[PDB]
RNA sequence: UUUUUUUUUUUUUUUUUUUUUUUUUUUUUUUUUUUUUUUUUU
């Protein structure tokens, strides 16, 4: 398209992303449940690949029943739009809801068994997460967690760390959560006041598996040079 | 019936299909209409037929091959990408293994059937890796895709010729995922792994003295 | 072959049609989508097409649709490349009027490829806005620095040289290439080095930590 | 969309002798320099424009001339049966280049007249031109490498330094490797016919690889 | 066989480089005798 337009722009963010949380809660909290949010995470790259080829700044998503106001910056035309600060992208929305679920389940024991049972993070698995490593590290794999380091304990920060390290991704992407808050305080801050937390973090992720694979035999293949 | 609604739905353990069952319900429906030259003409122009079918949205887009007409589920156009695929019922990979199956059949049986179907059927996925029918039918025909579904008459070959592609082309293992859990007969992959582990590596051996490389005919110099 | 165009007819022909409708809003738009445009021009099948940016509607010659790369451009025309040499030497001429003006410019105009390189208008008009695609057709206007900036990136990042072309048979004034590449040897070096004080080129967020590891 | 039929099977080396002698005949009558010269000029221009047409068949002009040319490009008809003695884009080119290097070296003058109007833009980008020769100039013209014997093994030489200077896809280079030279197969001639080929090689090699004025001298003053 | 790369000459033209923020975009996407992705002849 043809048409090009300002776009006035400044530095400092006014984006909050726990009083846009706050506002999403507002606005769709009451239709909210598990089904709602299992929907949204094993067809997210799917919304997104719609998003990418839909030529509307702003889109009508359904997932699980409920229907969402969803900010399209996927089409390549519009990829420099102003996002509202109330507003959700599909990568702001991912992350309101991982954290949804964990305001959910850092509550009770019930909650957590049916996220547990209801609730698949395609990213976490594979690299061997699960349920089983706590709901922190696990939804702390969502798009959108490193928004909230605070509540998913520094884990989508040193699972990123760990991406460039381990994968080769691309040393960008780090970008932005290098810049965001904790709870209190500035990533400066953070950075080096909250170093002791991270390190753990960073170690307990460590220690998790590789984890690429697929079941035993594998001895299999092995047998043939792999 | 609307990309911009995601539902539900479901979870999703063990597989119901059964090839050997599909086979026979696609005979049934397909097979009065059945030729060489009706498979010659689906080899040769499936990865065309992939790419077209990846463009277009309908769930059942009904193709022609040879002046025979098919209903053809289509799993390709990305985002009827996850649907479900009732048990009989074929997407183009199913087909092709059907077909593939249907030839390796009717070759067995007949010597003169088999000389037919070396004149006018062609696998080019066989004939760029240096596979002739001169290597036997069940080799030359294990290239087809979905001949995976069918281990037992294609006597591994489908299996080994994904460890070769993984080995010295770099073929993502993960394409692997599908051949290591089919069945080997009524044995489960688990089963076979072991049991039938010397024939597998007979298979290996084998296709492993075939011809590879680019196109290659001696060339020097430097390379 | 000998070529017919000169940029300073084309600049004042510009002015001519545009100029009673351009502001600094309108050249902010168009520095900030500049690559944006040209990727829509690429792939778009008119030789000719009409471009808004900031509210202004330009009709632009689209010789980046790859069929047209060699269609002649009539000399009163305007390509985008064109287009960004006219709009900076329009702030630049703006700004040597009044240092009011210049304090306007600073504050709207955005040179990302200037930005990414340390230089920002604190480095002076000449420097900043040299670095707009088309400056090299006012090597006066801009003291050099747009010859001079590809150099740099002939050396510091690995510019092919070649693209150097245009710049090298380029005139400064009424003095031709041969001419001012021996009689202006000197401020053509002095430029040199003082784009050489820059942030050479780049670790755009650090190093304020990260390095338990990379 | 629809399906289909088969195509084939099999080829050979088609004969660009015989290809060549039947353009020969159908057009060799209106050709001349002129138009010899415009082709060379709007070779990549015309294939991009072949391309986005749904014709299996065009008729071109170049020169003022119009020729029936089988149309490849169009993403569709890429694996379309091409007759022997029926022109292609590239086929086209490799005997125009035929022609005009049969008509040099059977005289003077017409290599003076063919240096004044044909212009070989993929040969000057590698700043080689008309005086080193009418056999590697004309050899950088798409469809020179079906006359290996005509341009003296220049077109796989050239490609053999387009695989290790340019970083070109290797793969381009299937097509000459299966080539003839005179009389000889390819599996021949890459070893009963080296030494021509190390010869080219280093003729070639010995060229340069584009090169504006000198200055030069100031960017050698300042850097390169 | 065929297609895909390379396309002279000029104060022409094209190809490269494109701020900023607790913006935005580009990466990684469970499970099955399911599905999709790779490979397609002379």
């Amino acid at each position: 398209q043809f048409i090009f337009e300002d776009v006035p722009q400044r530095n400092a963010a006014t984006f909050n992303p726990e009083v846009g949380y706050v506002a999403f809660i507002g606005k769709y909290g009451q239709q909210l449940n598990f089904g709602v949010a299992r929907v949204f995470f094993l067809n997210q790259k799917k919304a997104k690949m719609v998003l990418h080829k839909t030529a509307q700044p702003s889109v009508d998503l359904t997932f699980g029943g409920v229907k969402f106001t969803v900010v399209n910056n996927h089409f390549p035309q519009y990829v420099s739009n102003p996002v509202p600060d109330n507003a959700i992208t599909l990568h702001r929305m991912s992350g309101y809801l991982a954290r949804w679920i964990a305001d959910t389940c850092k509550a009770s024991v019930l909650k957590l068994a049916e996220a547990s049972a209801q609730i698949v993070m395609p990213l976490a698995e594979v690299k061997g997460c699960t349920w089983a490593d706590g709901y922190t590290m696990y939804l702390g794999f969502a798009p959108g967690a490193e928004m909230f380091l605070d509540a998913f304990d520094f884990y989508p920060l040193v699972i990123e760390m760990h991406r460039v390290l381990k994968d080769n991704m691309d040393v960008n992407f780090m970008k932005k959560v290098l810049r965001q808050r904790y709870g209190t305080m500035t990533a400066e801050e953070w950075m080096t006041q909250k170093i002791t937390e991270i390190k753990a973090a960073f170690n307990s992720v460590g220690q998790l598996a590789w984890a690429k694979s697929g079941f035993s035999p594998a001895a299999r293949t092995f047998l043939q040079q792999f």
